């Protein structure tokens, strides 16, 4: 017996699958969205999820630190044309899901983090 192919190292790849919305993004179910915070706490509690019914956009799962006890958000994203306005005091109009996750951060008074899984 005698063989052995397999591909080059192939170890030079890189994806950022990050289309239309940004890598931090992730598929998952709210019931997920949540423990993959506790879970990951290192890798931020800032995370996106597909909503899934309702209105137009993508929700924004937050874990902050909230009288000591532990409680999550859920914010909500309107699609007005080629923009998307943020359910916040004032509608702040951005070009790409990618400012949403910015404006958050500058928001907020403290420096958040974005939630990632590779």
């Amino acid at each position: 017996g005698s063989s052995g192919s397999s591909g080059e190292v192939l170890a030079k790849e890189e994806a950022r699958r990050a289309l239309e919305t940004p890598s931090c993004f992730l598929k998952v179910s709210r019931l997920e969205a949540q423990l993959l915070l506790e879970r990951y706490p290192e890798c931020g509690n800032l995370l996106l999820r597909p909503s899934g019914d309702g209105a137009d956009g993508v929700s924004v799962t937050t874990r902050q630190m909230h009288n000591g006890t532990h409680v999550v958000r859920h914010y909500k994203v309107k699609r007005e044309g080629p923009k998307y306005v943020i359910d916040v005091e004032q509608p702040f109009s951005c070009t790409s899901l990618d400012a949403v996750v910015n404006y958050f951060v500058s928001h907020t008074k403290k420096a958040l983090v974005p939630f990632l899984l590779d």
